[PDB]
DNA sequence: TTCGAAAAATGCGAT
DNA sequence: CTAGATCGCATTTTTCGAAAT
DNA sequence: TTTCGAAAAATGCGAT
DNA sequence: CTAGATCGCATTTTTCGAAAT
């Protein structure tokens, strides 16, 4: 932390959420902004039957609930769920705008994050439009294997995730994921036992 | 609109005829665009050349903003003119200088990125949750309620090819063709050539 | 580090 | 022709809270 | 400112 | 099973720019 973060937080209300809890409900009126002090969350949307699609994972340093800031009468566009325990700062849009008046760098930071999220989401549209499930899963496994929470392994990198969650990322049933992971292992591209998956030749 | 006039006085104005390329995907991003007149399409292509439309943008919209917040970024997509366009262009360097004297310019830009993220997230949901028939129906209906839609005694009228609908929903032109025939069979639309009447 | 539920995840497979 | 979604249960595998170290 | 005949672009095939 | 992608071309629309009154 530094004097700027402390200055910012002194204008916020800090709350702690346990793993699996819901921070933002899709459809509710948006009047506040959040800043992740510690922890990680998953951004998701769902269909009429409850099927879920994960749009993104966010971490400490990331703002959340920002899309309603620029125009009143807006509703939350997605659900945000705590992936681990989280410490989150909350502030009304009304007061956040006053803070921008005294220190506009805060808007620059928020804007940069939205820009990155738009590039990532546009790429997802492409993957879904141009790639079959095998290609989407293959790319998703390589991407996770290169994140900072991924563990090293003599044959490449190791990650821990369920077939169901992979299905929520790539847009397919958990059964299809399971059948493809076995084919990938037969082709000796990976090794998977339980939630532990080893991605080979990532190095 | 003092700021708007102030902003434009620092830009270079260019014109692009319909179908021309304003932004090439993969090239280095160093300049920001602002549409003064006309409309464009933002699209991505696969290795085989198939295309997918991410969005249509119109007068008042910024373009090429994604490479501004990080160094060494490349254009994330192609931008092609749909109609003849009049566009204001300014370097990232100079734009940053304008942000300093009046950060409200960044506010208007951020507001558009916020809306584009909401829209693109909705598109992800549609691609993952709806079959082609459902995606085509929603698209026909949204197009029919846009300002450029024509009045018709049976509802609203639009003009578009089966190939373009295919680039919007992510399916082959042949599939769009078969689905439009089935939707006509259900009396939801009437299609002759590029002209489609959405009953209402 | 440990151990026994509790609860979560997984395999099924011809249409 | 090629890809995938389904569905009800019985089995695995993982998580969790408190003892044991 | 209407009309018209190419080029160009778009569409149907439809069992596999 | 249900949903969609494919391919080689002849045929059906659209788009255009030049010619007229
Ligand atoms: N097209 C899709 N088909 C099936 N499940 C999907 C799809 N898109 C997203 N999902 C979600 O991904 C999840 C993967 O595990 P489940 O089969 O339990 O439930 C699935 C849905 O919630
Ligand atoms: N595509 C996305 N990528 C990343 N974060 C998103 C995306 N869509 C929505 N969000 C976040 O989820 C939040 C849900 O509530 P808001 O709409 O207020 O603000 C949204 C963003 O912070
Ligand atoms: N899954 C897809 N299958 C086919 N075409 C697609 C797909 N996704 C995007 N497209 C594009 O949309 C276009 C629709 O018409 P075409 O079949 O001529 O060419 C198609 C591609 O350029
Ligand atoms: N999902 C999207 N919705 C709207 N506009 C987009 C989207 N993705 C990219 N763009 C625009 O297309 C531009 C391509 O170049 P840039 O990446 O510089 O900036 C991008 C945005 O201005």
């Amino acid at each position: 932390t530094d004097p700027t973060l402390e200055w910012f937080l002194s204008h916020c209300h800090i709350h702690k959420y346990p793993s699996k809890s819901t921070l933002i409900h899709q459809g509710e009126k948006a009047e506040t902004l959040y800043y992740i002090v510690k922890g990680s969350v998953a951004v998701l949307i769902k269909d009429e039957e409850g099927k879920e699609m994960i749009l993104s994972y966010l971490n400490q340093g990331d703002f959340i609930g920002e899309l309603g800031l620029f125009e009143e009468g807006q509703e939350r566009s997605a659900w945000v769920r705590a992936k681990t325990a989280c410490e989150v700062a909350e502030i009304s849009y009304k007061k956040f705008r006053q803070l921008i008046q005294v220190n506009p760098d805060i808007l620059m930071r928020l804007s940069a994050q939205m820009a990155r999220r738009l590039q990532v989401t546009s790429e997802k549209v492409g993957n879904l439009a141009f790639l079959d499930v095998t290609g989407r899963i293959a790319q998703t496994l390589l991407n996770l294997a290169k994140q900072p929470d991924a563990m090293t392994h003599p044959d490449g990198m190791q990650i821990k995730i369920t077939r169901q969650e992979i299905g929520q990322i790539v847009g397919c049933s958990r059964e299809t994921v399971g059948r493809i992971l076995k084919m990938l292992e037969d082709q000796n591209l990976i090794s998977a036992h339980g939630k532990t998956i080893v991605v080979y030749g990532t190095r």
